[PDB]
């Protein structure tokens, strides 16, 4: 009834997220490989109990339990990615959000290994007023070197099951806050598996409940 149908709330919706590489010869004929992708351009999610994923993220001072405790609970999501690691340039990420409200956002991504934080990236994004709605675009950001390096390490593992073993202990926690009020707008826990070499990237979005 008031349960989300996609990744977002009534205040802030994800429009698109992509992690990609454009090969050097994209200048001659354009092409790009999507490692992971979410697109909600053209439209109730199933749920997962947040307690079962606590141990995949840090456990104090910005941990998932402390964040979920502050709320609001309807802003929390889990995204499972099947990553397309069959490729082979410029490694990039792009994200876009929309809202009916004019806000300044702080977007934080915390990369975790074995449930502990290893790198964090934070950027603020001001709104652009477009067709009645406000849009928040961060396009073609250079991929952080930690994950460019990680992608290259993963690609050279000899077995899909070893890749999945490694990614079992790798997660990303994304928190989008109103920069002016410090209110949380969206929190998404990302977990990862490798897609079969013949299948491209896919995702499954869940509501997080407690
Ligand atoms: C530009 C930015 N500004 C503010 C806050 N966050 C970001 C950001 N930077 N960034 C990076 O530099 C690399 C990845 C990235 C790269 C690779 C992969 C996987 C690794 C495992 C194998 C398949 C590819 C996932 C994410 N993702 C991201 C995100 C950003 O939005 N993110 C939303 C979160 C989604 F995970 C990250």
């Amino acid at each position: 009834a008031w349960q989300a149908r996609g990744l977002g709330t009534a205040r802030l919706q994800l429009v698109e997220f992509s992690a990609f590489v454009e090969p050097p010869d994209a200048v001659d004929s354009y092409q790009r490989h999507l490692f992971v992708h979410i697109s909600q351009h053209c439209p109730p999610l199933e749920s997962v109990d947040v307690r079962q994923i606590y141990d995949k993220f840090p456990e104090k001072k910005g941990g998932l339990r402390e964040l979920y405790d502050r709320g609001p609970p309807h802003a929390f999501f889990l995204v499972k990615f099947w990553a397309d690691l069959n490729w082979g340039g410029f490694y990039g990420v792009s994200s876009q959000y929309e809202s009916l409200e004019h806000m300044t956002l702080t977007c934080s991504s915390k990369v975790c290994s074995f449930g502990k934080q290893v790198v964090e990236k934070v950027e603020t994004e001001r709104a652009q007023l477009e067709d009645g709605r406000f849009v928040y675009r961060l396009l073609r950001s250079p991929m952080c070197e930690y994950l460019v390096n990680f992608l290259h390490k993963l690609r050279q593992l000899p077995e899909r099951y070893m890749m999945n073993s490694v990614l079992e202990n790798f997660t990303i926690l994304q928190v989008v806050t109103n920069r002016d009020t410090q209110e949380l707008l969206l929190c998404t826990a990302y977990v990862f598996e490798v897609s079969t070499s013949e299948r491209g990237a896919q995702h499954h979005i869940y509501r997080l409940v407690r």
